[PDB]
């Protein structure tokens, strides 16, 4: 599997989120409120579910050939496998700490499946004028999700504990910048106008991504606001 000069992006990825799964599965031993085993059990689940993805790319069974453009080129396509379930997790954590509404929570979820849907779709598709039509779709998507997260929760997280305003303030700045970046790697990488070679484009996901799941629950489980006002 070393013929690839992409592996050593993609073993340190594998690396980075069995460690991080490890850590906040050891860190929520004995977390006995209710209300921080839920964001304990989201989060963790986030890297688990990563680890799985980046080690089935590392040994080559998430990889696919697909022709366009008169070449056969690699498509790694465990990672639309991680990103489906976990971009969820990841908005039902901030969805969980605001106490969004139960029909705001089936729009984020619902849109980011399309989000994640039809980027899968324009990963595979062969017509290659077609793949930036389906790119375009689902990156409609990721605004209406940005769109939300500050004209909806923001206007609700004000009037709610310091802490948790707080804390949802940082990570959903944190979620918007590397959400945003992306499509950007998708559109000039291999997937798209392949300005950027293959293994620079995994180096580029392998810090996006642990930055997204590791970084980001390593923010939330060290806060206050996810246990309960107690005495
Ligand atoms: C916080 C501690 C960790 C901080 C570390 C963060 C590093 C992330 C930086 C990445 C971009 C890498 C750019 C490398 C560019 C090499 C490209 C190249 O030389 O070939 C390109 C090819 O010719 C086509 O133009
Ligand atoms: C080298 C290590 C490689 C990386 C590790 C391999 C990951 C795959 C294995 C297991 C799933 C284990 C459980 C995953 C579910 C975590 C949920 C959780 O622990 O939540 C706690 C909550 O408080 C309870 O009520
Ligand atoms: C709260 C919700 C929790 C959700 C928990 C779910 C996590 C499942 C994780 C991983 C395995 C992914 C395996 C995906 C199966 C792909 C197999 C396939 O279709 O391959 C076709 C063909 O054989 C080859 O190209
Ligand atoms: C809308 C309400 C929510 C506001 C949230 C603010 C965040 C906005 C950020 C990003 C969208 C992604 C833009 C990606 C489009 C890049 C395409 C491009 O410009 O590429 C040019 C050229 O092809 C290469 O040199
Ligand atoms: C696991 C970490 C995160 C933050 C994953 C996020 C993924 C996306 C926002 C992907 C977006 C895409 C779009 C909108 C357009 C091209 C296809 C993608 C699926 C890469």
């Amino acid at each position: 599997a070393t013929g690839r000069p992409e592996w050593i992006w993609l073993a340190l990825g594998t690396a980075l989120m069995g460690l991080g799964t490890l850590y906040f599965l050891v860190k929520g031993m004995g977390v006995s409120d209710p209300d921080a085993k839920k964001f304990y059990a989201i989060t963790t689940l986030v890297p688990a579910i990563a680890f799985t993805m980046y080690l089935s790319m590392l040994l080559g069974y998430g990889l696919t050939m697909v022709p366009f453009g008169g070449e056969q080129n690699p498509i790694y396509w465990a990672r639309y496998a991680d990103w489906l379930f976990t971009t969820p997790l990841l908005l039902l954590d901030l969805a969980l700490l605001v106490d969004a509404d139960q029909g705001t929570i089936l729009a984020l979820v619902g849109a980011d499946g399309i989000m994640i849907g039809t980027g899968l779709v324009g990963a595979l598709t062969k017509v290659y004028s077609y793949r930036f039509v389906w790119w375009a779709i689902s990156t409609a998507a990721m605004l209406y999700i940005l769109y939300v997260l500050f004209f909806g929760f923001t206007s609700k997280a004000e009037s709610m504990r310091p802490e948790v305003a707080s804390t949802f303030k940082v990570l959903r700045n944190v979620t918007v910048v590397l959400w945003s970046a992306y499509p950007v790697v998708w559109l000039i990488g291999s997937e798209g106008a392949g300005i950027v070679p293959l293994n620079i484009e995994t180096l580029l996901f392998m810090v996006l991504d642990v930055s997204a799941k590791v970084g980001f629950g390593l923010i939330l489980l060290r806060s206050r606001a996810i246990f309960g006002e107690a005495e």
